C-alpha cells in the first residue's frame, strides 16, 4: 500500500514600507522666498519648482512578487 | 491500495505601504514667496509651480503580483 | 482502490496601502504668495499652478494581480 | 503614277507657367510678443516710414509674362 | 511608280516653367519676445526708414518671364 | 519602284525650369529675447534705415527668365 500526505504550510509575510512612514515634523518652518527675474531668454522646455517649504515623496519601487508552485506526481 | 491527501494551507500576506503613511506634521510654516518677472522670453514649453507649502506624494510603484499553482497527476 | 483528497486552503491577503494614509496635518500654514509679471512672451503650452498651500496625492500605482491556478489529473 | 502625299500633322501638348510672387507658403502665428516706443516727442517729417509691431506681406510681380510664338508652313 | 510620300509629325510635349520669388516656405511663429524703445525725442527727416518690432514678408519678381519660339517649315 | 519616303517624327519632351529666389525654407520660431535701445534723443537724418528688433524677409528676382528656341526645317 501507499500513503501520501502533502501538507505544507505557508505563514510568511512579505512586506515594503516605502517612502515617508512614521515621521514626526515639530513647527518646520520655510524662510521667506523671492525670485526677481528680469531680461531672461529660454530657447527650449522649462521646468521651475518656487516655494519655502516642501514634503515630497515619490515610490516607483517597493512592489512585491511573490510566485509558488506546488506539483505532486504519482506514477 | 493509494490515498493521496493534498491539503496544502496558505496563510501568507504580501503587502505594500508606498508614499506617506502615519507622518506627523505640527503647526508646518510655509514662508512668504514672490516671484517677480518682466521682460522674459520662452520659445519652448513651460511647466511652473508655485506655493508657500507643498505636500506631494507620488506612487507609481506598490504594486503586488501573487502566482500560485497546484498541479496533481495521477497516472 | 484509489483515494484522492485535494483541499488546499488559502487563507492569505494580498493589500496595497499607497499614496497618503493616517497622516496629521495640524494647523499646517501656507504663506503669502505673489506672482507680479509683466512683459512675457510664450512661444509655445504653458502649464502653471501657483497657490499658497497644497496637498497633491497621485496613485497610478498600488495594484494587485493575484493568479491562481488548480489542475488534478487522474490517468 | 507618279503621285505625291504629304501628310503634316505635327502635335503640340506642351506647357508653358509663370509662377511668380509669394506661392504656396505657411505664415503660422507670425507677431512678437510685447513692442514698446515711449517718448516724450516722435517728430517724423519729409518721407519717413516708421512701422512699430506692425506685420507686411508684400508682393511686387512686374514680371511673369509669357510669349509664345509658333509658325508653320507648308509650301508646295 | 516614282511616288513620294512625306510624313511631318513631330510632337511636342515639353515644358518651360518659371518658378519666381517666395514659394512653399514655412514661418512658424516668428517674432520676438520683447522690443523697448526708450528716449525723450525721437526726430526722423529726410527718406528715414525705422522698423521696431515689425515683421515684414517682401518678394519682388521682376524677372521669371518666360519666351518659347517654334518654327516649323515643309518645302516640297 | 524608285519612289521616296520620308518620316519626319522628331520627339520633345524636354522640361525647362528655373527656380529662383526662397523656395522650400523652414523658419522655426526666429526672434530674439528682449531688444532695448535707451537713449535721451534719436535723431536720424538723410538716408537713414534702422532696424530694431524687426525680422525681415526680403526677395528680389530679376532672373529666373527661361527662353526656349526650336526651329524644324525638311526640304525636299
Amino acid at each position: 500500500s501507499v500513503q501520501i500526505v502533502y501538507k505544507p504550510v505557508d505563514l510568511s509575510k512579505v512586506t515594503s514600507k516605502c517612502g515617508s512612514l512614521g515621521n514626526i515634523h515639530h513647527k518646520p518652518g520655510g524662510g521667506q522666498v523671492e525670485v526677481k527675474s528680469e531680461k531672461l531668454d529660454f530657447k527650449d522646455r522649462v521646468q521651475s519648482k518656487i516655494g519655502s517649504l516642501d514634503n515630497i515623496t515619490h515610490v516607483p519601487g517597493g512592489g512585491n512578487k511573490k510566485i509558488e508552485t506546488h506539483k505532486l506526481t504519482f506514477r
